[PDB]
């Protein structure tokens, strides 16, 4: 299992030790407070009123926590997953990383503490 | 395993098909959003700006999920909780319930999708 | 989870730490060597050519391992249960026992070392 | 997970659909009985009384289970493993075996009926 933090302002997404292989489950948490510029924060889902201008992930609002698994596109995650399987041909290390648009990141502020595990298959 | 909706404004709390045992280790992810009776919505930690009136848990957020077992006191979930085990003597069914002051249910709205299971022990 | 040694002498059983609960599912594993009198040792299944002459577990060969869950009947093991489920109304301490006629314990040799976990539910 | 038998007559061994990756625990559990020539049949530990005479595997009876991880040396199951995790740099499929030796499977009989499934890691 692996348990981090992953920054708001990191663009290069945050590597964890989890390898997902094919077959594998999964369970996310995640937890905490992020902005992507303004003072207010939001939790991993993000910002539900704010329009998507170039998200590195159209299928999560502003400030949500998404993933990567190997060179995969964006996977939302926002506050977990549960027992959860990725699609086919998916696998690799997971890269957390905070829902912004490329090239703004530096801004940002806060971080989101994710544990993540695998769980029997 | 048990998956459910828990609704903002159902102030008795939703019960699980969850009993929670002795040495039992579980794992909650919650999503969604509900209102405490603003327009606005917040996820599973509630609302960070908004003082306790006299909430239910006094250790999370208004609008945050909270949780009790058997008859103990609320117990904070938020977004969720990894491979977690209770305080000694606590034990019973699990009943979800939103973060909210007595009396004033009637004008929250939304929901949140909550996943529970029990892990390897 | 719990690991220890049933000694094939011991005719009330070894009692373990794992209480089952209604919706627990459970992995045992047993393994080595022990006698029911003779000189040649048998594994957890025990001999299959003896005669059952009163064994506490018909349903299981003389010198196999067994158990008793809270005051059940008893249940065969054998070399252990895989993501095993109780019958209905079956519950609390789990008791191994080495399966030999009652009263004719005293000659019994070796024992048994056994693992038993929860597993996810 | 896994479930399927093993022919104890099978010298190539079977192939599962579990692949090992580095960091899995897995739990294996093996049950019934084989014969590696005699009239009389053995479980899963095989026989404790037989000499090695160039077995597969050096670390368990004639008449055990064993069984390759990717292109491994020979490891011994037996009754199973609990929770157990591979030495460094092994992985790939698990490919399960009767232990006797080579050339010598054609009077072998019987079978062992056999569960793998991957742990939470
Ligand atoms: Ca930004
Ligand atoms: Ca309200
Ligand atoms: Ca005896
Ligand atoms: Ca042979």
């Amino acid at each position: 299992a692996w348990k981090g933090e992953v920054l708001a302002n990191n663009e290069a997404g945050q590597v964890t030790s989890i390898i997902y292989n094919p077959g594998d489950v999964i369970t996310i948490v995640a937890a905490g407070w992020a902005s992507y510029g303004p003072t207010q924060k939001w939790g991993p889902q993000g910002d539900r009123e704010h329009p998507d201008q170039g998200l590195i992930c159209h299928d999560a609002f502003c400030g949500a926590l998404v993933m990567k698994i190997g060179n995969s596109g964006t996977i939302p995650v926002n506050t977990g997953l549960f027992r959860w399987v990725a699609p086919n041909n998916v696998q690799g290390a997971i890269t957390l990383i905070y829902n912004d648009v490329p090239g703004t990141y530096g801004n940002n502020s806060g971080s989101f503490s994710v544990n993540i595990g695998k769980d029997q298959s």
